[PDB]
Order: structure tokens, then sequence, then C-alpha cells
């Protein structure tokens, strides 16, 4: 690939936290330890609102599938549902007892999971806001969690040093350094871990075994978003403490490119939902979201 930058977003004042793209590929969402949700075009990175309401930093902030909700996770102990149009809270999900780290809608987007350093996972019903499990998923704070195609499992990651993946519909486990980010593949078949030891694995979770090994970038103290690309060639893409955005051929394993320009770790990337176009984001040295665009 050729991602070359074309827009910095700046606004937020403190750390950012994780940048999004909406389903619809029009909106980029940004969270910060500033306590606000801001929301850019995702193709000129043009300043669009901000959403205030958390009482402390926001950790995470994620889309349901419409394009037309944002739920984020807060310090504060609470998730907050948006409604993006008027950035408006439309609920807020209590019972976490410690700060929440991380959040994501199943694709139906009738739930929401979240993770927090009290060590457990949720699951919420986005229609009542009300909590329907409390999984007692880890012991160690809960560094993500994702749904997979369907909504049917849960993928958790924690300091404790594990992955777990959870059968949504009960809560029970099905299969079990700091592992410092998780996500189902597109396809559902592949969990990409990230462990506190500079290294990502892609990992066959229906076999249990480890297919592929990325290192080369600097991971050892931040949880770091990582993600699949697969609007164009098949990359693997990361932040990294060194300030860089890395890309990895899935296939290979070997760096295809690494993105220089922020200032401060690189604590989250993300990637169009159809256009080879990446968001990266940065703590307090920076705190600029940097759109970067590729040929291919
Ligand atoms: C996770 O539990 C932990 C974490 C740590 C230290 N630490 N390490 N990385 C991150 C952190 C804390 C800060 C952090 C934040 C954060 C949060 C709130 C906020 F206002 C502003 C920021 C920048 C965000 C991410 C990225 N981010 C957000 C959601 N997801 C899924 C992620 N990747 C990462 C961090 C220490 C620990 O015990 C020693 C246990």
């Amino acid at each position: 690939p050729n991602y070359a930058l074309k827009f910095t977003l700046a606004g937020h004042t403190k750390a950012v936290s994780s940048v999004k793209f909406s389903p619809n590929g029009e909106w980029l969402a940004s969270s910060s330890a500033d306590k606000l949700i801001k929301i850019w075009g995702a193709y000129d990175g043009k300043f669009e609102k901000t959403i205030s309401g958390h009482k402390l930093g926001i950790s995470d902030v994620a889309w349901s599938s419409d394009s037309n909700l944002l739920v984020s996770a807060s310090d504060d102990k609470t998730l907050k549902i948006w409604d993006v149009s008027s950035g408006k809270c439309l609920k807020t999900l209590k019972g976490h007892s410690n700060y929440v780290f991380c959040c994501n809608f199943n694709p139906q987007s009738n739930l929401i999971v979240s993770g927090s350093f009290d060590e457990s996972v949720r699951i919420w019903d986005v229609k009542t806001g009300k909590c329907l499990k409390t999984l007692p998923a880890h012991s160690d704070p809960v560094s993500a969690v994702h749904f997979n195609r369907d909504g049917s499992l849960i993928v958790s990651s924690s300091y404790d040093g594990l992955c777990r993946i959870w059968d949504t519909a009960s809560g029970q486990c099905l299969k079990t350094p700091p592992v410092s980010f998780v996500k189902f593949s597109p396809n559902g078949k592949y969990i990409l871990a990230a462990t506190l030891d500079n290294t990502l694995k892609l990992w066959d979770y229906s076999k249990g075994k480890c297919l592929k090994t990325y290192t080369g970038h600097k991971n050892e103290k931040y949880c770091i978003f990582a993600n699949f690309s697969v609007t164009g060639g098949k990359w693997i893409v990361s932040g990294s403490e060194d300030n860089l955005v890395y890309i990895w051929n899935l296939q290979t394993k070997e760096i295809v490119q690494k993105l220089q320009g922020h200032t401060d770790v690189v604590i989250s990337t993300a990637c169009h939902p159809t256009e080879n176009i990446i968001a990266s984001a940065a703590l307090e040295n920076d705190k600029t979201i940097k759109l970067w665009k590729s040929d291919c």
C-alpha cells in the first residue's frame, strides 16, 4: 500500500483513546480523556460536532450497525448510548463498579458488550438500557470485547493473560503477558490478539492454534487497537509506542508500510469499511487524529 497523510484532526485537549468509522462510511468518531466524543467527516476529516455528557474520560466508542447510535465507555463507570444526529444521550448504562474500558454493539445492535477494570464483561439490552448478564470473565482489567459476525460469540482479553470466548446467549465460556487487545476477523474465523511483549498473533480459534505472528512495533505498556484491512490488500494494521502506524502483509508477516507523523503513542487505528482509508489517534503529547489514504 501507499497510505499517505491527507488530514490532521485537531480539537481534543487530552489524549485520544479510540477512533472508529461508522458502518456507512460517512463518519469518524473519536473519544478522549477530555470527556468528549467528536464526529468528523470520514473522507475529508471535517469537524462535525462534539458530543458531551460523561463526567470523566472516555476510553472507547462504538457504532451501531445502522450508524445512527454510538456507545461510549467511560472512567465515570458508565456507558452512554448516543443519538449521533442529535448529540443527545439516550441511555446511561449503570452497573460496572470501576472504569469501563471497552465496548461494542453486536451486529444486530440490540445488544452492547462492555469490559471494565472491575474485571467483568457485561451484556446490555440496547432497547431497555438494562444489564442482561454480568460475566466474571477475568481476574484483571478487561482490555477488549468484540462480537462475532452473527453476535453468537464474544471474545474478551485481559491483563490476566487470558483470551476467552463466550456464548452470548448463555454467557458461559466456550474456550480459553497481558493480552492487551483482541478482535474477530471480518470472516469471523480468526482472532487477532495483541500481547504486551511487542507481539500480535492471528489465531485459528476453531483449532485454537496460532497461524501468524507480527512483530516490529513497540507494545509493552498500552492497550493498542489493531485491525484487519480488507478493502484492498489484506493487511494487519496497528498503532505502536514508537509513534508509528504499522502495516503488515497478513500472509507473509512482513512490514509493508510504517506511517510517520504522530508525536506520541499511536493508541488507536481504524480502517474504513469500503475505502482504503486509515484513521490513527495519539496520546497527550500529540492529541490529534490523522487520516491516511492509499491507492490500493
Ligand atoms: C486495560 O486495563 C489496564 C490498563 C492499564 C494502562 N493502560 N494501557 N492502555 C491504556 C491504559 C489506560 C488508558 C488507555 C486509554 C484511555 C482511557 C481513558 C481515557 F480517558 C483516555 C485514554 C487514552 C485508551 C486505550 C485505548 N483503548 C481504549 C479501549 N480499548 C479496547 C483500547 N485499546 C488504552 C489505554 C493498566 C492496567 O493495570 C496496570 C490495566
